[PDB]
């Protein structure tokens, strides 16, 4: 029972059409105190998209472009990196680091279930009270696989077999 | 009926455990003429992973590290960027560009259906014979939304309404 | 009277010492609904620092490291990119884009006056109602410099001089 | 008395206007054996800018563009990452690494005092004879904070208190 | 006798002219099961170029651009990172990692001898059976240089001299 | 007769061994007013390397590491991106931009002939007086290839053939 994306995602999203102006998006984000908007798919075979406060500042504000005559579609990310609802939150954090994103839609097939962000991870995760320690756990599972092979090759009663599990023990200590 | 990821993905994958050696992976890739391996999840609440020929060359070969005593888990990407089976192939290409990847697992919920790569896109896509022209199509859909609003505000018979559709026409020409 | 950084920065910051744990930081950010903390300088000849929600998720959460036994200093940025209080908000947006940051301290000499973020820019800027159009304005100022030289070389009454200002006019039209 | 930016910056800068040609800049840099030029602000509420030899080679030379008909403003960085005059030179080096720059203006409020570059750091710093060892010093200051808390909780005479300072000692040894 | 680039490069290349269409390139790559094409120099003082499957997917497919009316020259890399025929394969792997490429032409003066790729490295290298361990070897060579200086300053018979070689020994152990 | 790398490279290099200290390198660079040093190959089957002022500042100074006890080999780039002596200087500029380097050794086979840097390009190139205009020239050569095919398919006397060369003419105008 590791904490899953869907357990900590935000269910309430706001949307906007691609052809709306960046000014419409800004208006809508201020009004609703928001950092992101989902870009509404035009139809069922059209993927979700996303437009962030950073998208607006980096792509519009930074050049002094006119938000009233640029469209959402010009600055959105489509498609995006999507998170499956059962992906453990450790792995979502890792995904976000590997890809340099800070939010992702949580999608089941191609239905939007919500949004998951670095704030969601920070505030609702169990990473403070249960560090998963992913590399260290992976390293231990390997010491186990070696011990199964060493015990199968040299016998459970061999000092080698006893040692290979003492390698799992000594890692489990640190 | 736009071409979907699953229509062009490779169904046959080969797998390897995280605790196998990078030498085991290299052996297995040579033998089967392969560029990628799926890292087998240890259990049902453990995400898919992937280890590429480039991972091996950049992370092992480049330093002269010993492949016989490094493990797959040390060089794999886990989790990865996943592609939903219905995502149109244009959008997969775009995903791959935005994230700088060249293959992704195609996943339904958390079942692996296959793998999709830049070769799959190049060889099996319809991008030569049906360029989707995504920005240009998005730009046109906006000219349509403007025309609906201009016609609704000033009447279908107005020269403004006739012009706003002539804006859709003139874009459709180029 | 272009809008200046200090006119839209947040004056209220919260701080934390470098030797506090990442758990102390997380606790403090949740409690106060915050995305950033200023790392308190140890003394007067020690620069400001900053630790963000993203720093915590990318550097701690993503590996399953234990926040109770890592320190702020291990994940903070020090020194940071600083914004002078009079820098126009267009240029702050641009700075943020060029350097891929989303907040910066606003500093006068080496006194902290506040913090300025992409949200501050989005919500409190005048970029919607007064696009500064920076490249286009720069392009026009050059057409002016050319016109001064062409008029000085060929006379104010020359058709060349009249044309070089008609070049400023025609750009001012688009 | 840690060495400060202003103690090692170059006071003599050369400037150029944004509307000057890249050819004017090249001419001016050759003549004066220079690697950088400050782009002169048009007025008092206009930030400093900078155009480097690398800017010219990467953005002009690399495409075979004509330097006689491109302008400085097209290739300059504005605004830039600025260094405060009291920032210790260790931290300037770090700033430069974090942001991938090799020179920065040294600015007081919004007055230009000079320029500081990687050469200035290399040739005039005290980093050879006094390595500041920043992480190691930060790590030690934390061991101190722990010792103050452990001594305050368990008494100065406790073996715990004596140990926590022996932790500062043992780090100070390596 | 360390394994050299030319010993493992692919001698058979296919070429295409810069003015051919991206569709011509795709046609040619499918037909010949290929991942790369060399762009034919127009003459003897024109450098080699290269167009990859990834170039096509990232730059053409990803936007839905029409391959029938874009040209190779628009998407190729020219010039490229070239590998000299005698460069050891460890160093080619490292080059590829430092520059984020996956293939390079092998060039002698300015004659093309072949192509070397991450697959060539993976399948034909000796990196599994003879890890070169480059940093560790470099570290050892330095311990040697120190020992020559310590022995020259204090005499071959000094315990210092015996120790400095015992430093080479102890590293050679791990 | 396009200007070649070797015509503008610096013939005089200074070298240093990999096992020398970063302090030795700094000493040597100050003394000789230098920005780069070639790392001397240990033998004939060992590639050239390079250590820059930026390498020293970013990797040593920025952390306050002790230059007296770090070695050149720890901070150098080996192998490097090499420039062939006949590569036109436009293409060297482009190489440098594509790879984000600012100097490269000029190598013939595996003999070092010199070093070429962005300063060499800036000060000794002909890019001001003869912009090569590379994309525009490539675009024109394609219009030529089309005209040869259109004339061969429809006859030299056809208005199509006359037009396809008028396409070369009209591009040659702009």
């Amino acid at each position: 029972m590791v904490l899953q994306a869907q357990e900590i995602m935000t269910q309430n999203v706001v949307t906007i059409r691609g052809s709306a102006t960046v000014a419409d998006a800004v208006k809508l984000m201020k009004e609703k105190k928001l950092r992101g908007l989902i870009v509404e798919p035009r139809h069922e075979q059209d993927p979700y998209g996303i437009v962030t406060e950073t998208d607006i500042v980096y792509k519009v504000a930074a050049f002094g472009h006119d938000p009233k005559t640029m469209r959402v579609y010009e600055i959105m990310a489509k498609p995006c990196v999507v998170v499956n609802p059962e992906l453990g939150v450790e792995y979502v954090a890792r995904l976000f680091a590997q890809t340099r994103i800070r939010r992702a839609p949580v999608i089941q097939g191609k239905t939007l279930l919500g949004i998951i962000s670095v704030s969601d991870i920070l505030f609702k995760s169990d990473f403070v009270e249960k560090p998963k320690r992913l590399f260290i756990e992976d390293e231990i599972e390997a010491a186990r696989e070696d011990a199964r092979a060493i015990c199968a090759a040299k016998g459970e009663t061999s000092p080698d077999c006893a040692a290979a599990w003492d390698v799992v023990e000594e890692l489990q200590a640190e």
